[PDB]
């Protein structure tokens, strides 16, 4: 039945205590530690579904970098985002033969500028987001908030292109979108409210897309690694530890949010895709 | 009543100021290995000679923490050192207020941090009085014999050993008066798994409120809020510091941080004199 295409949408660097927080702790041998600059992958995962085509998260924008680009210049040298023209999102659906308006669902597993850069373009899907999510990135538009993970410039166009909105509720249980598709209610954590996919592909198997609930294998353990990229400690706790139950009982692979080891070994959409 | 409140200096600790503001100084594109800073902070007491008992409020560390033959694991020397004259231990900082550990009636533990309950073993004669969820937390690190991190394994071992009284502050617990003028706050989950304050009302000095490690320093406490690298539940330790600060409007309290360098230079310490 199903196809599923990994999409290469660039690469950015950050402060690695982002990443894995107290990393690299100073002692009275090395009082003046120092930090490092490293690379990670930002990626999108299409299912061609008989049901409807679903596309997962949605990379940065075209528009981010630059003196004339979206992101201000404080996140620009602070979150560097690299891609060539052909990494943007709306060239690599092109590829596959794949027009915005053919996209029936995009899951957005949150709204920072590195998942939700491109919503704009799908303007006949239903958007499914997190409540919490959703107001709190509305409420950075609305304070007018210009620097930070959430892009003014970005929330302006959803809310010009007249995007259709599902939000998933605090409370709301698991949604079954399509045969073997499954929305994850993760909830607070990383960020107000993530949301991740279980996917079951009749050769493969099961798949968890976990996106920035999980960052890498090294955040996974066992034992944990949390980030310093945070909202709510206890809950990211409790989400990475359900996410290693549903693996097991399921017997699922864990695809994470931004491992660049994990990201080489996967099959691209200019290569082939699973099934 | 008409008591008098000290303040006993017990030496300083350094450490990581990621620990103490999280991601104080992060890297960027022109400056990819940004480092951090060694910063020293000071370890205090609090002492309220009340009429109906006298009151500690944290013990600080123990003696016999550092060196080769010290309780603490090496790494928690290499990352957290704590430097002390022998006039800066506890025992002899109560000595020269001609007070022996059996006058004190309750210890206030804050938390069962290295720095914050290392000399509970002295006070044999109290009822020490600490957050359930707390005493919880540490007696695991005990049993599962974790002998690295910020719960000294040698530190709970005396505490058993040494027979001390407890008496557990319970999650949804109000607050307690302790005696008049002193009451004892549950902040709940924050920095730790389970935190105390003290609000104090003084005579001629007023309202304070001892926050301990709930509000590190003035930068913690803003505004804006900067919280710190060393956090167990994010979402508690706000709540809590918004809660002090509310509390402090209404009451029209002085708030006295954990370890703020320059706070603790303005206190007026024990061989200087007390509040009223
Ligand atoms: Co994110
Ligand atoms: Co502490
Ligand atoms: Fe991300
Ligand atoms: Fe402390």
């Amino acid at each position: 039945r199903p196809k599923l295409y990994v999409m290469d949408n660039g690469r950015m660097r950050m402060d690695k205590n982002w990443m894995i927080a107290m990393h690299n702790p100073a002692t009275i041998h090395n009082p003046n530690a120092q930090t490092e600059f490293v690379e990670f992958p930002i990626y999108t995962v299409l299912i061609d579904h008989p049901e409807g085509k679903i596309l997962f998260d949605t990379s940065c924008n075209p528009n981010s970098m630059g003196p004339q680009g979206r992101w201000a210049e404080s996140t620009q040298q602070m979150f560097p985002w690299t891609a060539t023209e052909e990494c943007y999102l709306h060239n690599r659906l092109e590829q596959l033969k794949v027009r915005p308006e053919d996209i029936r669902y995009v899951v957005a597993s949150h709204l920072h500028l590195d998942h939700a850069g491109c919503l704009e373009m799908f303007t006949n899907a239903t958007i499914i987001v997190h409540e919490d999510e959703f107001n709190g990135a509305l409420q950075c538009y609305a304070r007018n908030q210009k620097e930070g993970a959430y892009i003014w410039a970005d929330i302006d166009a959803w809310i010009k292109n007249n995007l259709q909105w599902r939000t998933v509720k605090r409370h709301e249980d698991n949604i079954l979108l399509a045969e073997g598709v499954k929305v994850l209610n993760f909830g607070s954590g990383h960020a107000w409210g993530m949301l991740g996919l279980h996917v079951e592909l009749p050769e493969t198997g099961g798949i968890i897309l976990a996106s920035d609930a999980i960052y890498t294998a090294e955040s996974y353990g066992p034992p944990i690694k949390p980030p310093g990229m945070i909202y709510d400690s206890l809950g990211y706790m409790n989400t990475v530890e359900r996410i290693r139950r549903i693996a097991q009982e399921t017997k699922s692979q864990v695809w994470f949010g931004h491992d660049a080891e994990q990201f080489k070994k996967f099959r691209k959409s200019t290569e082939g895709y699973y099934e």
